[PDB]
């Protein structure tokens, strides 16, 4: 009646790079990012909760239309982008001439990780 | 405009901490699962989906009551609590006389993961 228990090490790992794929892929996406020029990303939600609250007032303060939030007009492709794309990675692509803005958003959201990485020390 | 890069070191060990507590506390959970003593599962169906794509058909092919999904007879919390504990952890827990069952359950659904775990070489 004792229970034993056997583990698969690195499960962190493991699990981060189906979700990449999943994400490269759109599969089992549930929230379409609307930008200005009609153009939209495809996310999950549950990436985008780990690490800001955000994009939950987002939802609630914002158009939705076609399925799809229509992004408030500081928070387009050029910063959204790298952005998510740290949500899945840990890793932030950018311009240097792009760091300001990506501070400065990640602020305004609270993204406390992503703003102690930018910061760096 | 050369893109540079920051990263923060193991994303899914991070990543992988705010799931399990979002789980714990039963935030941003999208699927309930039904047991026949109508006790009740609330889980993610991104991190069932990524070990296993048996859910997608149950919910292709099982009934759907007060917006629950009745579990099938063989598939009940026994097998199922710690399979998705596994799910998003990388452990199994379990007592060694549903060492037999799980493995079958984890072959039916052709969870590879877990029956490589439980095949131990």
């Amino acid at each position: 009646g004792e229970v034993k228990s056997v583990k698969v090490d690195n499960w962190g790992v493991f699990f981060l790079q189906k979700l990449q794929n999943f994400f490269n892929k759109t599969d089992y996406c549930d929230l379409t990012l609307q930008f200005r020029d009609n153009s939209q990303l495809k996310v999950h939600r549950l990436v985008l909760s780990a690490c800001t609250d955000y994009f939950n007032v987002l939802e609630q303060t914002c158009e939705i239309v076609d399925d799809a939030l229509i992004m408030p007009n500081e928070f387009q492709a050029d910063v959204v982008v790298p952005i998510v794309n740290f949500m899945y990675t840990g890793t932030l692509e950018f311009e240097l001439k792009m760091y300001g803005k990506l501070l400065r958003t990640a602020k305004e959201m609270n993204m406390t990780v992503l703003l102690k990485l930018l910061e760096a020390h």
